[PDB]
């Protein structure tokens, strides 16, 4: 039945902290697994005031660079503030100097560069990111702050997701409003070893339901042959003391229009796709399996925007307001859509979708429109199976079983799950007054299976008597405690990041 | 994985049969149950061709009614063809008189092939016209045609009447609208109640002069829930009643509520994709709130393209492949608020704590539905379903009974949890079930406390070529076996008519 959580532990999520002059050891319960070798890289908000100026919503707050060190069973942890123009600024007038998602400035437009949602690499280098046009150079090793990079110096681009595709030789693609939507493709560091973000292209274009509205894109899908675009009804108002959140309205009629793309080819299909209205942030993993993309999404059900949930002020609420709060939100539902590639009209009226091991259903229309149906791979009333991860780097863009999630309870993060997508078998991992962030997949070197490995999340248990926050190691088999690594101090909430091996 | 049918046993299911004389004596395997006292009595196809004139579709054999008798652990099987206008003339000219669902004759049927009802203290076979057939349930002879054209204003009803706990029978009918019927129970005066039938309330329709096929409805004690799909009747149009069929690309499914007491139509313009729907699971009133449990098939394309005799009788190889492009059957939960308030315009109305089923209220005032889907299997539909009908229809529920159709083909029962998503499987090799109706122990407080029972269809070489099977409710573990030694063509519907 519902888990609670009365004692309200999760507001410490959204509670300002200091950054360190150098890594703290953390103590070790368990065993840190001694071929785990490398850093949990993760960005999120770590101040949420500017003095008595307050952030309002919960991507507003300064962006912290965490790291987690691991080396022969002993773990450090360090963090440090991104020296961001919103940040520097603020600091020097001691105030809000930019305009944040959520929280309009006060004494042209001077866009956020507040790079608090992920990091990615580029060539030899990493960038923290959030989704307007400057990522931000960072060391890695140090934290330190390299330089701000405006993609508009490269690429045609009013922004780019924080959610850039990575193949295995160091190709970087990623998606940004343009109106229309351009693909951005930043090759490898060649043998000239010059910034690979100066040999950044535009490679294909999708076209937009909207002449004058742009939909919000939070990410994308890829596979070896194609490129998948979901168009939600999520619209950015571009004619609209104004914040990045009074810009959003929801298109009632269109529902979601999913595009496709040749990828090699470099080539929109125009293959019109259409299905009932949801939000989309998180692509789960998309692969080619006969003449059909299977297209795992994390999907809530409606077009309210649910970013409208997420202001600090109700996320900071006490338990039964948090609960009414997400009464009338939209519901989270993992689903499986399956588009076919070859649309013979003789089949018009009937479902193309001819797989032996799916319920996804593609219904050819007179207008040549193709209705599509999920299918659900998970769905709990308000439990979000949430900031989805899989073995990336060997199943991205491949066939594929297992996916890792961040459960959020009425937004509230609460559990860790894994979830088979072929069988729908879930496995849990969940503590009373622990509040996990999103689980990151580590294959040990050896691995036979898809899932022979860790996952590492950040966990706040602010219980008194109790380590404020640790690094939680599970396995990937069955969500089962590996290992913890905990430290004296508070850290806040933290979205994306990666494992960078040494 | 894939339970595979290379043997081709389920030919047996379309395949004609002679009735019986008098009830043959049943060989008893495990233990009946000796509080299970009365008769299943079930409706399907029995002839399959007159002569060399064939039958071409699954709803065009004429009515064959079967009965089991139980009493103190023992088990009779009787079977009568009901002689109605299309079976008594086909026997006399020898040929097919009367057109059929899918078949051409070179007059409305009254093949009431489909299902059997309570009316006061009378039965009736039925298939979906305006012609119902009364039959004597302890001899399975025919008594008399009632046309209900002559009592009140519909062209047809339907297979699947709602009978409330006194007796009353609410249906639908196409009329262009839709009218609920209702039949009152038997009274003092012990005059036929069809004599006192009347329109209680009517639905409109979508299209000015295309009525959706309509097959069942969902009914709580406040709300009569009816559900219009893209599968509609073409008025305009040697054609047989499948030519008349197409389906409306763009409308979707529109949901329709009714206030019973008060006889009122509700104008909210509940609105969802399209599916084909058959069988309501169940309906109840949760707050301001109907759950609404349907066996959906996903797409617009109407199910009964694929049920022509000639592609059931095919190979399991062809089987398989004439249903790759078929809708995908699927359980889902739809919820529709009652209470619509203008001022929550753009969000889920869906505040119930223990459903993902949401309801967008729109600046048009039409309501989107999402559902939330209890069950999902690739071609593996949960069908027939059947439920502790007296006890919770129309209620809040926990259990539903189903028979698993695998590319169409009937070959495994199933138990649903509606609320955890549990399933539980009956299942044998060259075994080919029939709908399971469920019978409570007399003294059950709990929900799943009985059996249900289903006819199945074993032709196997060396084995009973069809038996009653009895399974305990709760685990649908076996608890019994009456085997007979003569084929049993496939049944659709019936009843456990308790004595
Ligand atoms: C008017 C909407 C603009 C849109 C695209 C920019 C071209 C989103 O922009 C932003 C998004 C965010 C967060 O990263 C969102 C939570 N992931 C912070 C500040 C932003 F300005
Ligand atoms: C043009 C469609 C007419 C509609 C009736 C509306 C007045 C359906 O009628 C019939 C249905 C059937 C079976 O019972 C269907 C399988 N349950 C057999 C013969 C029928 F004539
Ligand atoms: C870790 C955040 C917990 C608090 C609220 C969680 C709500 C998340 C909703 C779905 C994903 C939307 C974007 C969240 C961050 C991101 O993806 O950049
Ligand atoms: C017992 C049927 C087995 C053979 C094919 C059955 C396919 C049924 C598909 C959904 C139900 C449609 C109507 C079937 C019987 C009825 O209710 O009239
Ligand atoms: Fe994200
Ligand atoms: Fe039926």
């Amino acid at each position: 039945s519902q888990v609670e959580h009365p004692a309200g532990g999760y507001k410490k999520l959204f509670e300002t902290v200091e950054e360190l002059s150098s890594p703290l050891t953390a103590h070790v319960t368990g065993r840190i697994p001694l071929w785990l070798t490398g850093s949990l890289l993760r960005c999120g908000p770590g101040l949420f005031e500017v003095g008595s100026e307050p952030f309002y919503h919960l991507f507003d707050g300064q962006a912290l660079l965490h790291k987690f060190d691991f080396k022969e069973g002993h773990v450090t942890y360090h963090r440090r503030f991104i020296r961001t123009d919103a940040y520097v600024r603020a600091m020097t007038e001691k105030r809000i100097v930019i305009t944040e998602f959520g929280t309009c400035a006060f004494p042209g437009v001077e866009v956020t560069d507040n790079a608090l949602v992920n990091i990615y690499p580029v060539g030899e280098d990493y960038y923290a990111c959030t989704e307007t046009n400057f990522i931000t150079k960072v060391n890695p090793e140090t934290l330190e702050t390299i330089k701000q990079v405006d993609l508009c110096n490269y690429v045609s681009v009013n922004g780019a997701t924080a959610h850039p595709h990575i193949e295995n030789d160091g190709t970087v693609y990623n998606i940004g409003n343009c109106i229309a939507y351009n693909i951005v493709k930043i090759p490898p560091l060649q043998a000239d070893k010059e910034d690979p973000i100066s040999k950044s292209e535009i490679v294909v274009q999708f076209p937009c339901s909207d002449r004058f509205k742009p939909s919000y894109v939070h990410s994308f899908g890829l596979t070896p042959n194609y490129i998948v675009f979901v168009e939600t009804p999520v619209k950015i108002n571009l004619f609209k003391g104004a914040n990045y959140m009074d810009c959003f309205e929801s298109n009632e009629t269109m529902g979601v229009w999913l595009h496709i793309a040749d990828k090699k080819r470099k080539k929109y299909i125009n293959n019109k796709y259409r299905t009932s209205p949801f939000n989309l942030f998180h692509h789960i993993n998309t692969y080619e399996d006969h003449e059909f993309l299977i297209v795992d999404l994390c999907c809530w059900k409606g077009f309210e925007f649910v970013y409208n949930y997420l202001y600090l002020a109700n996320l900071r609420e006490n338990w039964e307001e948090v609960k009414k709060n997400a009464r009338k939100a939209p519901q989270p539902e993992v689903r499986r859509y399956v588009l076919p590639l070859n649309i013979d009209k003789a089949d018009t009226g009937k479902n193309l979708v001819t797989l032996p091991n799916t319920t996804a259903t593609a219904i050819l229309c007179s207008d040549e429109t193709i209705w599509l149906e999920p299918e659900v791979l998970f769905s709990g009333p308000r439990q979000a199976f949430e900031f989805p991860q899989i073995n990336y780097q060997k199943y991205g863009g491949k066939p594929y079983t297992y996916a890792y999630g961040l459960g959020l309870n009425h937004f509230v993060p609460d559990r860790l799950c894994k979830l088979n997508v072929k069988t729908k078998e879930t496995w849990v991992w969940q503590e009373p007054d622990s509040y996990p962030s999103e689980p990151i997949f580590v294959s040990h070197p050896d691995a036979l299976e898809e899932d022979d490995g860790v996952v590492l999340s950040v966990v706040v248990s602010p219980g008194a008597g109790q380590k404020p926050a640790y690094l939680l190691i599970l396995n990937a088999k069955d969500l089962s405690e590996v290992a913890r690594a905990e430290v004296e101090i508070n850290i806040p909430v933290t979205f994306h990041g990666l494992f960078k091996k040494s």
